[PDB]
């Protein structure tokens, strides 16, 4: 019945039974179709909706310490009637709160899941215009940032009705820097955002040609054309990069935003789909220090830092790259701490996740996990997660990927 | 038809068609059953054998630049007759050589595959006793070691007949250190070899209770009980660990063997199975520096080195572990070079593999690859392999895992 997984570090064994509740190896693929919930042009067929809704209501009430069968039966009936008379249904605030946390709890690629129960939920299901979306997002950014003392939060916009009136954030993240192709051929800023930066420009946004220009929110409300909105600067908290030992580090003129917020995912719960539900947590050092600053396709500062440290940047076997990326990682952590901005190093995060995984098997017999995503981009086997065998599966509620909005959108004018 | 994979580093796209020729996500599991070819007590059914044999003969002749249809048809006929009259068949030396290289070429977890064509093949298919196995292995170790100038080689023992007369090396590797549970409760040597060390002791071997005691070869010939054989010390080349800057590093008294040799895998080719075919290449630095020296379940020297460097070994966020493992990696590389022993750092190995993958798609439309196994244990995203999307599939010829011999063996006395 159960699948056994071994922790080669501690030798411990765990029994997975949770995978039964799930829905060439292509595990290396970035955004596979199996994890992508696309568009629709017709309401969810009732045959599919009702069963999923019942399943979720049962899950909701089954999660209480003190069972409430009286209210449980009443809810099952009311949901049925609502679907019967309207073709869909509305979740209660508590059900939604429950759904967002469980969906987080069910995110296989998330290493910060020990925090699953601490989540502020902003109910924006009554939203209707792009301007209103913008206001909600600003309130979210402000709450979440909290002047460095980062707080996890999520904002839930209206659920998909027929698929023709979807609320969508065209941005990948709430805060992200622009990338510009310069006249001299060089790339300025975030090379990974070239295409999207151009889109913002095509829509009206004015390019400032800097290394760290915060991109605007491209908001789609009620299925209509996306509108551009500059994020008010006071809301964007940044951290200037300094090294605790190398004074020349600040001469690099690097910085990064403090708020990590996924803006384009879809929340599936009880047959319902929320195409717009931006959420955030706090940063894990290696995200900035390794991916943002060291990927060749991003800011690519590795060679510059190595040369500044006076390393043999011309001989790979010298391991100058290993020495460089570490000082950069140290810079990021040191900077976020000096400026009182929440952040967690990868070692502490890894240990934190192991503890979580342990709690999850103890509590529900499993923990969906994506090894490829969970193992940090540096010092892999130095972290306990590397030696932990994992099972990857899709539960419900769940946070799905969506097809790029500009690829399936039908323009008004 | 084809599957597309993206290299997020260079942006390059590749089309995989090779996967068509192959035979919850459990990709994180160490040794899955899908990659394990177990024991048998009866010959391979002819229905299965002939087709696999024909397929391989076609592959063999189809690999020549100058087609030789005259000899090809003759071989197809002869193999058929041999299976018809004997129940199995013998590969020609050239076919075996071809099979060992292709099987290597088909190893998804191997990062040194650009070297696939440089492989010495020792034909020991006429072997019959444990003593003879021992002699072949010694010759292999000696050839492969070549006083530091490591050469890749493989020794092919007799193929499985009915499964009752299998040739098997009970060892995981040809050269490996013993692990001892000491009287005071502490573990000496390689903690990962405790059980196997005890087995050698039970079979007659004398424990020397040192930190680096080379284990004996436990050889099983013609299906009979395994016999113990001490590896002649002159044949075991070792490297004393020194750091280019820290004089105190040699005070750690560390060392490692120079020869990485997998001893327990099974070679499948054209329906045939060779349960004993030890092979070797040369070491990749991180194997010793990171796994051997830094895994908690192995030599676990990380904290000692950190404290010697005067680091904040009591504060994870200081990233002392990242600084320590790097100096150890540097020590290993520096030591192997100073003592003129072949070795490759992980960065160079990664670039080497990317070039290989490129050559493989260009040549045959694919390259079976296991991301989890290919990405180095440190500085993951600093290497190009991390950003390469991969497809994992089983081709033929292939090197399979086998069930632990002590678990399925029937003792004589
Ligand atoms: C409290 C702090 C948190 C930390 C430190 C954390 C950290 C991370 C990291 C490092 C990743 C991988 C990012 C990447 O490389 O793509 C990730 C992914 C993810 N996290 Fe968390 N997380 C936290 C909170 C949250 C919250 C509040 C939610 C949702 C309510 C969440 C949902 C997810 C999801 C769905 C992914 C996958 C995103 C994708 O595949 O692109 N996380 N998180
Ligand atoms: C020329 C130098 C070579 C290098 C540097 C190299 C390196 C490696 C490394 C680092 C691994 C992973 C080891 C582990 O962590 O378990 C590996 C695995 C493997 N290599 Fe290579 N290799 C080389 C030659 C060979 C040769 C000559 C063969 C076979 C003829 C081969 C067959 C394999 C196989 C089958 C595996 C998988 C073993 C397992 O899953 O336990 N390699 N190699
Ligand atoms: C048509 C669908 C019928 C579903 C039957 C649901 C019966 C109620 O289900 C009950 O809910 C309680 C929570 O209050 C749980 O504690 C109980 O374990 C569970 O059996
Ligand atoms: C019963 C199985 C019949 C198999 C038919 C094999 C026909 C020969 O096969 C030929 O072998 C040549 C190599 O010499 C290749 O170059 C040719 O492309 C290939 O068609
Ligand atoms: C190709 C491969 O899927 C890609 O490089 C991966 N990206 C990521 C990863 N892990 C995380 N956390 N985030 C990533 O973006 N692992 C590897
Ligand atoms: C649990 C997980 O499968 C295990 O930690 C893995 N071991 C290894 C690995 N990769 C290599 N090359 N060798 C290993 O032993 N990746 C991860």
């Amino acid at each position: 019945q159960y699948v056994r997984i071994k922790n080669w570090g501690s030798g411990e064994i765990l029994h997975d039974t949770l995978h039964h509740k799930a829905t060439s190896c292509l595990g290396s693929i970035m955004n596979p179709k199996s994890l992508t919930r696309g568009p629709r042009d017709k309401p969810t067929p009732l045959e599919e909706l009702l069963p999923h809704a019942i399943e979720f209501i049962n899950q909701y009430y089954g999660s209480f310490k003190e069972a409430k069968i009286e209210e449980h039966l009443a809810r099952l009936e009311a949901v049925t009637k609502e679907i019967e008379t309207t073709g869909t249904y509305q979740l209660t605030l508590d059900e939604l709160i429950f759904a967002t946390k469980m969906a987080w709890r069910n995110a296989p690629r998330c290493i910060g899941r020990i925090q699953w129960s601490n989540l502020q939920v902003f109910d924006a299901r009554n939203c209707s215009t792009a301007q209103e979306m913008f206001q909600h997002i600003c309130r979210h950014i402000l709450y979440a940032t909290n002047n460095g003392n980062i707080r996890s939060a999520i904002t839930v916009f209206p659920q998909r009705s027929d698929g023709k009136h979807d609320f969508r954030l065209w941005n990948s993240q709430l805060i992200r820097y622009a990338g510009y192709q310069m006249p001299d051929g060089t790339i300025r800023g975030d090379a990974a955002t070239l295409e999207f930066t151009q889109l913002c420009i095509d829509l009206g946004w004015k390019p400032r040609y800097g290394r760290f220009d915060v991109l605007p929110l491209v908001l789609q409300a009620d299925g209509q054309d996306p509108e551009v909105f500059e994020i008010p600067p006071d809301l964007v908290l940044e951290v200037t990069m300094e090294h605790p030992k190398y004074e020349w580090f600040q001469e690099l003129g690097l910085k990064w935003y403090a708020l990590p917020a996924v803006a384009n995912m879809l929340l599936e719960v009880g047959g319902l789909e929320f195409p717009a539900c931006p959420f955030n947590g706090w940063y894990m050092g290696t995200e900035i220090g390794v991916r943002d600053f060291c990927d060749t396709q991003r800011y690519n500062i590795l060679e510059e830092v190595g040369r500044r440290m006076g390393l043999e940047t011309h001989t790979l076997a010298s391991l100058w790259k290993d020495r460089a990326v570490t000082e950069i990682n140290v810079a990021v952590l040191h900077s976020f701490q000096k400026q009182n901005v929440t952040i967690m190093d990868h070692h502490t995060a890894s240990e934190s996740f192991m503890k979580h995984m342990q709690n999850e098997y103890r509590a529900r017999g499993g923990c969906p996990a994506d090894w490829i995503a969970l193992v940090p981009p540096v010092s892999g086997s130095i972290t306990p997660v590397f030696h932990q065998e994992m099972l990857n599966y899709v539960l419900s509620p769940f946070y799905y990927y969506q097809i790029e909005p500009w690829k399936t959108h039908i323009w008004q004018n």
